[PDB]
Formats: C-alpha cells, structure tokens, sequence
C-alpha cells in the first residue's frame, strides 16, 4: 500500500490575518527515504502579503523514515489514510490553525488543506517578510488519549540575524485502528529550494527521519 | 450614522477539528445601552459535534456602553466599518481562531465571520459537550503599534461543576484612522437565552459596558 | 478576629536573575474596605538593579471589601490565616514566583515572603527600569479541586507610553477548612505613592473590591 | 582547565508550594564525552513530598559533547565560569524557577543552585509522586540578544503509561566574553539510576551530545 516512489497531490484554502488566499501543488517523494519535494502556486489571494515560510511545513508523516524499532503510525494508516490538526504558536502572538485531510489515490497522497493565521502584527517578520528558513528541528511524538500527538517548538532564522520562535502543536489521526508507537522523535528538514520573487510559485523540499534519542 | 436601535447580518463558515459548519444569524441592539440579541441557525454541517458556548462570542464592540471620558475606538471606526481578529486558547490545547470583517448598510452592521477550531480532544467537555455558559468577563483593551488590543481572560462553566478556562487574543483594526483610546476596560455577560435540542436555532444575548477600573 | 484596622509586618527574601536581595515592611489597612497601605525597606541587595514593580504585587486578598452575598475566603480564614502561591508570567518570558505565608499576631498580619524571578533580559523594561506603574486590574477568582484561585491578566505602563503584559496565577490555601466562594471578581489598583531614588524605600498602597461582574 | 575526568559539588536551596528544603550533592564526570554521575543528599526538608524529578534537570552544559564544527560555549568559558537561569513550566500549570552559579575550583565545578516551584496541584504527578523518568530530549541553543539561549519541551513518563509536558527556558550567561555559537541542538538523557525509599539519597547521571540536525 506504500511504494517507494509515491506521488502528492493538495490544495490548501486558507486566510491570514483576515486575507484569503489559495495555493495548489503537485509532488513526489519517497517515504521509506524520509524525503520528499513538490512545486506548490498559489491560485487565489496573490501576491501573498506574508512570508511564505509559516504555510511550508503545512504543505505529511508518512513522508518519514522509521526505524524497523519504532512503530510507524503513518505508513500503517493507508490505504484509508489519517487527518491531523496542528496549532502553531509564534512568539510575538501570531497564532496559525491547520488542518490536512490525508488519502491515497493508487500511488498519488491526496490532501486536503486548511490553514487560518491571525494576530500577526504589521511590523513583525512575518507580515514584513523578514524570515529566512526553518531551522532544522525536533519533533516529539507521543501518545494521549487513544490517539497520536506531535510536539516541536524551532524557529525561524531572521533578515538581520536572529530566530523567530514557534511551537507547534500536532494531533494525528488515523482512519482505521493501527498500532501505537512509544515515546519517539523524528528530525525534519524543510527548504524552500527555488521560488520567484512573488512565490507564486514555489519549489520546497523536507528531509524526516525517526529515531529513538540519544543512543 | 449611529442610531440607538441597529440590526445585525451575519454568516459565520468555519470548522473544528477538520469538520466544517456554516452558521447565519440576524439580530439588533442598542449600541449606547451595550445591549444586543440576536437568532443563529445552523445551515450547513448541523448537527454541530462541538459545544456551541465556543462560538457565541465570536457572534462586536460597538454594543458596548462606552462613557463620555473613554474614546470610543469603534463608534468612531463608523460607517466604514472595522474588523478584528481573534485566538482563543483553551487550558485544554484547544485553539480557535476566529476574524470579523464588519461593515454598514444603513442602520445593519454586517458580519463576515471566519472560525477555525483545532486540537479539541474527545474526552473535552467540547467535544463532548459538558459547557454550561461563560461566565461574565472584564476584558482589558490597549494600544499596540497604532491599533486596539483586547485580552480577556475567562472559563465557561462545566455541566459537573467547574471551569474551563480560556484566554482571548483580540486585535482591532479601524478600517480609517480615529482616534485611540487610554488603558480601560469592557465588563462582558453573554448568554444563550433559547436554544433547541441540537441547538439549531439560537437566541443570543450580549451585555457589555466600558469602564476605567476602580475610581 | 479581624479588626476594621489591622497592621502589617513583612520580611521577603529572594532573587531575580540569580541576583539576591531582602526587604522589609511595616504597613496597615482596613480590611471590610480593601485598603492598605506600607512601608518598605530594602536591607539586602540594594540598590535594587530590577524595576521595583515587578514586586508591589507581592506585597493579602484580605484587604478586599467583600460584598455579603460573595463568600470571603480570606477574611474566612482567620485567626489560622492562609498562605498564596503565585507564578507571574511576563509577556517577554520573565518568570517570577512567589509565596506568602500569612499569619495574625494579635491584630498585625505577618508576611514569610519568597520571590524568584528569572529569564529578564537585559534589553527589556526591568532590567532598564522603564516601568512606570501597574494598571487596575480585575481578577477572578474560582474553585478548582478544592482550592481557591486567582487569575488576572494586567500590564505595566512603560515610560515613554505602551504596555508590559503579565499573566498572574495565584493558589489560595487555607490553613483550615473554610467555605469555598462562587466564581466572583476582585477589582484591585496598586500604586506607589512615593519612592526614594533608588527605591531603598518604598511607600505602597492598594484598594481592592470585590464583586461579581456585570452589572 | 578542563580535563578529561572532573569533579562535581554542589549545594541546592529551594521551596515547592512554599516548603522549603535543602540538597547537596558530590559528583564526577567527563565533560568530552558529555556524561556525568553525581550521588545527592536531601539535608533540609526530608522527606520530599514532591515527586524529585523535577529537580534532577537542574543537578551544566559543559557535560556535552560537541563536535569541532560547533562553537563549545560552556567549555570556552572556563575558568571563569557561567551562570544560568531557566524557567520549567509544566504542563498542568506547575512551574518551577531554578538558577546555578557555576564557579571552578582546581579540578571540581561548584554549583550555587536555588530551586522554587508553586502551583503544583495536590491531585497532580508531582504532589503524588507518579513520575517514572524524563524521557530523552532534544535541547536548541540560540543566541538573542548577545545571549546564549536554550529551548527544550519535553515530558515525564508518568506511572502506568502517560507523559506529563515541560517547556525549559534557559539563559546561558557566561561570565567573561566568550564566542558565541550558531544555531545548535543538545540530545540530553538524564536517569535517576538509584535511590532510597523517600529519595533522601539519590545517584543521577545524564548524557549529553550537540549536533546540528538533519543536514
């Protein structure tokens, strides 16, 4: 029900600070290789007026690689796939809610994106464009009531210098009854690669990879 | 271009937890008596899975009794209008969020309401439905970066005894340049006066009065 | 067991940013009004390199003029007295917390007081001592696992204008078993009516009321 | 001033819920290959009556391994020494405040720690004692400000399965100037390895390496 070579297929439909905005893409990526990469353009709402950054790693855990050690509650959710739920809380109070419909058409994931961001004030990096990239970061993983959670706080690198901080908060939830792992992490890496001067379009990749801390 | 009766349109789409719902109402009040009412009814996604309690206050600032020595940000935003955005953050890691765009035709404001709803456990006594109504507030408004802030911070009460708590994020943004008040306040009491079994239909009350503290 | 005028005898010890220092007090006040005011001296620690405000707070919700139809925890709780514990969280992620034990000699209230804050950076309002004073502020009291307390979300006034947020919560315990009040409000206004230089003495004053929201 | 194998010394002065208590501590480790093993004394306070795992974090960086291509800030801050402050807010409301100066004599670190902990509720894992461990970590270190900062959120196994959250907010003061790194991470994997009935007598170790995350 996983293929090495699997493809993406999404639209997210979103709004920020009370603006709305579409973005549509197409991908591919290799799940039991942890990595993955797609061109994402965005539809309605252009020119976006905030950085691009805060929407990238809503734009998939299964595009993970997992240790034979540690149980994968993603790839054990298809065929019928899971749905998650992420709040992501910056630090100058810009808050973003996000959720993502997850199924499977052959070989191609299908999303379905929703993503709200409000409070983010005129003068802050994200509403200025000053941000960078994502720093590399940690997720946890752990489970809470029957269901799987995903814990990260990182950061943005800044224009002038600096990191603009964010936790993120994520609930995952599988379609059928799998299995529950233990306590874990999985390391990411998302990189926006190429885009125009709008992003309008927009080229971006991430790197995953589960482990069980230090060895 | 403000009388003391106004009426109120409003249609609110949103979702929580991934399930999307569409709610209209139509209501009036007295803006200079801080009072309001108002009937919703539910259109699409009904039965509505999540307590109702969450979105009530998110169903207008100008229906509050502002005395002389306190400027009035939003009497003074009119007839263009203003908008607001909102993150509320139950103790609970449920976070919704929520944007107002309110505009004047003759004597009825209009409300474009966008409300989104995440991380809401199922054991909550959102999900399941355990609210009773919120309890009165005080909310605290300040300028930041040339625009009104408002911080409230209040609970709803639980059908078993109790409170949920849940603090209030709120900006807002004239849509011309008025004037900007001092440091005050605005005391709060929403309340469902009616509703049916799966709560469909809706009557809605609001008091809200402006104060300075204690004198 | 309490008298309409009652006095005060404090001693706090403690640290910010691993800074020690110790002060002392001698007040009074009359409790069925909520008034008080003292006298503080700095004996350890001086001159103080943090602004002064960031304890005022610090220095007995006896001192609210409770309404008869509000349950009076605190007046309640003597001649045994109650202690407070208190986390406040400054919107720039400077921590202080605190503790009071307070006991009645004959018709004086005695104060153990500790204080530890940390993570103020250097840059911000109270390391510089930019702060000019605490705004009114209404906070709300509530039951939970059968112990009273006390949130209220206020700020700072900075000197060349703005505002400083901090997130107060208090835990209210007994030392005997006392009624347990209703969800109510306390109005309070802390100031500092005169200072020295470098704030070695201090002369505060607070009026606090209680009440149960609109109207 | 750093050799492969040195000792550990320490004294720590704290309260929980306003109780105070008393630790000391004698210890060795090896600051390359970032472990270390220390065996602490309760002196004042016995028995706890708070779960002590909430303090083992705060029983030095400079156990870390770092590789060449990641600046040492705690390693290259000796002999002077560095000082921290951290804020560990739990999940339940319960946060605790905690400082360290440390200082090197010869061969030995010395540890001046001060510990304060409120709002823990009596039902909770603490005041129960229902922690089993903390799970492993992943630390990130940053600069701000010309200041060192370290952010981790991690959670305590509880008793029959569970996680109980944490956000540590540490600020990394060295006392004389040194260099500042890049962004970073710390694994950590700290374990209370044995203990007496009440934890009058307890032998803690942790193991720490820095890398810089997926590439």
């Amino acid at each position: 029900v996983i293929k090495p070579d699997m493809k993406i297929k999404l639209r997210m439909e979103g709004a920020v600070n009370g603006h709305p905005f579409a973005i549509e893409g197409v991908g591919l990526g290799k799940p039991f290789e942890g990595k993955q990469s797609m061109d994402l353009k965005v539809k309605e709402g252009g020119p976006l007026p905030f950085a691009y950054d805060i929407l990238t790693t809503v734009f998939n855990r299964v595009f993970a690689k997992y240790p034979e050690n540690i149980v994968d509650y993603f790839k054990q959710s298809f065929p019928e796939g899971y749905s998650w739920e992420r709040s992501m809380n910056y630090e100058d109070g810009g808050i973003c809610n996000a959720t993502n419909d997850i199924t499977l058409d052959g070989d191609c994931y299908i999303y379905e994106i929703r993503f709200d961001g409000v409070n983010f004030p005129a003068n802050g990096p994200v509403m200025q464009k000053r941000t960078v990239k994502w720093e590399p970061s940690t997720e946890k993983l752990y489970v809470r009531d029957g269901v799987l959670k995903g814990d990260v706080n990182t950061a943005l690198s800044l224009e002038g210098g600096g990191h603009y901080r964010c936790d993120f908060k994520t609930t995952y939830k599988a379609k059928k009854v799998v299995q529950l792992p233990d306590y874990h992490f999985v390391d990411h890496h998302i990189e926006i690669k190429s885009h125009d001067k709008d992003y309008s379009n927009v080229n971006l990749h991430e790197h995953a990879e589960a482990h069980s801390g230090l060895p």
